[PDB]
């Protein structure tokens, strides 16, 4: 049957969907690894062992143990990033849409999720793989790896809960794709490792870490950086917040053999009930655990691999979106709601930059204060929320992201970037919010297609617009077909495009004014003082 499968770990049997008109085979929630549950909490992973008989590959697996959004219930605008199968400590699973009739060897690309290392899903639906495996012809594998705690917590010395262990996940699953994707049609060659936020950091990570470059071709990255400020810690600092962790469940911080086997006691919501506790600082898009800079997975500081080449160097696609912003004022910021149009006080204003830049002295807020003040109406509330939105925005995403870029391309093979402003027409979350961080997603995963979930005419234009760049890409290591084109990003130059509904234009320097502030100008204050 063409849903019978042969692998290196076992004989696999799929199951066949539908897809627009078509159909196509769905292989649901394959194990890569051997269940980190028990005690093997918190430790490296290990290979699935090899199975006798025929695994069934049909319904989704489950979801790891993670934290679940309850801030607006019933809520679909925020409904849509929750777990939305059963969770379990038990969730290395991963899952492939190939296309029917079954290619011989065709373009991999392997999903990673976002979720700010503390939470998501491989089976939401906004990461359904049938319409990109069908429209575009394409092997579409989704992985899934540990979050919180169960994932990142970090207690260096010792081998029992060394850190980077969800990274490890991730590459364990890169490794089986290796190993195995050319029985279902995919050709290894050629697989492109491609992620949102949280998502984006790992493929960039994966980009520097040594034992993961040799398992992948190409890498796309959305909205996500290895060096985004949120995205990695100290390992003093990893060390700091598990044992801050040990605390508020009343663990013996006396040896560290002690508080891990403390923490593998208690049972999964536990951890995750007080997760956010640990975090040193009152913040905003900051994260309990995190890529810990240990050393082995990181060979050096980030900075440094950076400055001198030491990364794969292959080509890549990567962007920002419009307002990545205004998801994480909402949540966390006073004067924003969901149902106002959060006018913003020059009161809640300082407040906000002062959460979002919880490492600066005052000096270093009144640097940022000034830079995205309107001094000659220096009370608008729009313009505040608004000017807000931009520091969350810039100084989170856009321009520790752009730093990567300008590193990336001296040494890189080519580097294509895009600038996604498309609001979408059916979008649930307030105006005011614009283009929000999470919101290209659909697009690239072609919903738009789909007639019942109502997008415009041109909005199903944008997304198999996307999705050829994207595939295309991935098989080519360029977005355009031979033979009006996305240009490459250079150094001299830095043309990027907009990605929405009418005919593209090609720009410069994006953000540039204030990346230089981000980027050069605020870290040598910070210094000084
Ligand atoms: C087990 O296999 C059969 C069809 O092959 C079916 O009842 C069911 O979809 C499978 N159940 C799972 C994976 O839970
Ligand atoms: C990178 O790729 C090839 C193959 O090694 C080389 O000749 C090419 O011109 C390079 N291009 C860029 C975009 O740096
Ligand atoms: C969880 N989430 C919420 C808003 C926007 C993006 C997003 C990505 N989660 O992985």
């Amino acid at each position: 049957s063409e849903l019978l499968v042969n692998t290196k770990s076992g004989k696999v049997m799929g199951t066949r969907v539908p897809v627009l008109s078509s159909h196509i085979s769905a292989f649901l929630g394959i194990p890569f690894a051997e269940p980190p549950v028990g005690n093997m909490r918190f430790r490296r992973p290990e290979p699935k062992k090899p199975w006798s008989g025929v695994w069934n590959a049909s319904t989704y697996p489950n979801n790891c143990q993670q934290y679940v959004d309850e801030q607006f219930p019933g809520f679909s605008g925020s409904e849509m990033w929750n777990p939305n199968r059963e969770m379990s400590e038990d969730c290395l699973y991963l899952n492939i849409w190939v296309p029917s009739p079954r290619p011989k060897s065709t373009t991999v690309m392997v999903w990673i999720y976002g979720g700010g290392f503390y939470s998501g899903s491989s089976t939401l639906d906004v990461y359904n793989g049938k319409y990109l495996a069908y429209t575009e012809e394409v092997v579409l594998v989704s992985l899934s790896y540990r979050v919180g705690a169960f994932g990142f917590l970090a207690l260096h010395g010792s081998q029992e809960a060394p850190g980077n262990v969800g990274l490890l996940d991730q590459r364990m699953a890169l490794q089986w794709v290796h190993d195995n994707i050319q029985f279902f049609g995919g050709d290894p060659k050629t697989v492109t490792i491609f992620g949102e936020s949280a998502g984006g950091a790992s493929v960039g990570m994966h980009i520097l870490s040594p034992g993961s470059r040799d398992l992948f071709r190409r890498a796309i990255l959305q909205s996500g950086s290895p060096n985004c400020p949120w995205a990695s810690v100290s390992v003093a600092e990893g060390r700091r917040r598990a044992v801050e962790l040990g605390r508020n469940l009343n663990c013996n911080l006396n040896s560290d053999e002690e508080l891990i086997h403390c923490l593998r006691e208690k049972k999964p919501q536990e951890l995750i009930d007080v997760e956010w506790n640990v975090l040193p600082f009152d913040s905003i898009f900051r994260f309990s655990f995190v890529p810990v800079i240990d050393g082995e997975f990181f060979p050096t500081s980030l900075e440094s691999m950076l400055n001198s080449g030491n990364f794969k160097k292959t080509q890549i696609l990567l962007g920002v979106n419009k307002d990545e912003g205004s998801f994480f004022l909402l949540y966390g910021a006073p004067g924003f709601s969901k149902d106002s149009e959060s006018k913003i006080s020059r009161e809640d204003f300082m407040s906000g930059v002062k959460l979002s830049v919880p490492h600066a002295n005052d000096l270093g807020l009144d640097a940022v204060t000034l830079q995205y003040t309107d001094w000659m109406d220096d009370n608008n509330g729009i313009k505040n929320r608004d000017g807000l939105d931009d520091i969350v925005g810039d100084h989170n995403v856009i321009c520790p992201l752009m730093h990567f870029v300008n590193k990336y391309t001296k040494f890189g093979n080519g580097t294509y970037l895009y600038f996604f402003n498309h609001r979408a027409s059916n979008l649930v979350w307030p105006e005011w919010m614009g283009v929000i961080h999470g919101y290209e997603i659909e697009f690239v995963f072609g919903l738009p297609l789909v007639k019942e979930l109502n997008y415009t005419a041109e909005e199903e234009a944008l997304s198999r617009r996307i999705m050829h760049y994207w595939a295309t890409f991935a098989k080519t290591g360029n977005p355009n077909e031979p033979h009006s084109k996305w240009p490459l990003f250079t150094t001299k130059e830095q043309k990027f495009i907009d990605l929405n509904t009418e005919p593209m234009k090609v720009h410069q320097r994006l953000r540039v004014q204030m990346c230089v502030f981000w980027n050069q100008f605020l870290p040598k204050l910070l210094n000084a003082t």
